[PDB]
């Protein structure tokens, strides 16, 4: 059935798959332990899918891998380690962020998990940015950069998830809720969200919406509006109030991702060395 690739393939009986991780958003994956990759366990990540699952389920998982092949390491973002394709169930061994996604990570430390600094959070930022500049430099458009897409390893260190995800934008529900009941639309600019026109520059204003997450330790972007509200919103250009605990410059630096013109948005590469100086310069 899927062609070998000796570069990948892992046997597998050196992976003793655990417990399952999460609730569904990256679909069914679970914790495992994976002999060798001889004589020390590493635990990982195992992405597969579920019983009654389709031929197309299992193309765009190939898919997914495949991409993640080309796309090369990068430390911000969830590396593949390995894959179990022959004889039995197609199991995609990637990376483990022990502490899950952002938005809960910052949402748990939130003040009545011990809290973190302004200096913890620009640092955040700077993490995410730089997972995005690389996949940028490697060609790759993210299409739902969100900070329930980010997730953190038992160390802090901030990676992002879906990138090679397989998806036809032109079947995308804009009524469809995330699992925590949110509206992924809010996170797409107004091009994307209209045109269905997805550039690095879409991602950028996703990155100024994920900054905005960051500074509200995991705030929901706009409560309680559904989608024909959204529209409106964003037709007559309307931006996010400043988070408080926020500096003017860092919110500049999220209203400037959310520019009207999307060649006017600043590059990963460019908001990597803002945040880069940022960080330095913050308490
Ligand atoms: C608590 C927690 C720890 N790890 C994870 C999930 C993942 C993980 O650790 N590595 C991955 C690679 C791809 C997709 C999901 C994961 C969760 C669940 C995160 C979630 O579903 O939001």
């Amino acid at each position: 059935e899927l062609p070998e690739d000796p570069r990948w393939e892992l046997p597998r009986d050196r992976l003793v798959l655990g417990k399952p991780l999460g609730e569904g958003a990256f679909g069914q994956v679970v914790l495992a332990e994976a002999i060798g990759l001889p004589n020390r366990v590493t635990k990982v990540a195992v992405k597969m899918l579920k019983s009654d699952a389709t031929e197309k389920d299992l193309s765009d998982l190939i898919s997914e891998m495949e991409m993640m092949k080309m796309i090369g390491k990068h430390k911000n973002i969830i590396n593949l380690l390995g894959a179990c394709t022959q004889d039995g169930p197609l199991y995609v061994i990637v990376e483990y962020a022990s502490k899950g996604n952002l938005r809960e990570y910052l949402q748990a430390r939130r003040p009545p998990e011990e809290q973190l600094s302004s200096k913890d959070l620009v640092s955040c930022a700077y993490q995410v940015a730089r997972g995005m500049e690389y996949l940028a430099s490697k060609k790759c458009i993210h299409r739902d950069l969100a900070a329930r897409n980010v997730l953190v390893t038992e160390d802090n260190v901030m990676k992002i998830a879906d990138f090679g995800l397989a998806r036809d934008i032109h079947h995308i529900d804009y009524y469809k809720k995330t699992t925590n009941g949110r509206l992924p639309v809010k996170w797409m600019a107004p091009e994307a969200l209209f045109d269905r026109i997805y550039t690095h520059q879409s991602d950028v204003w996703s990155f100024g919406v994920l900054l905005w997450e960051i500074f509200t330790l995991g705030g929901s972007p706009y409560p309680g509006v559904p989608v024909e509200e959204l529209f409106k919103l964003l037709k007559e250009g309307h931006r996010m109030d400043k988070p408080s605990n926020c500096t003017n410059e860092l919110y500049m630096m999220m209203r400037d991702c959310w520019h009207a013109v999307p060649s006017q948005r600043p590059t990963f590469k460019q908001l990597v060395e803002d945040l880069d100086r940022i960080v330095a310069l913050t308490s």
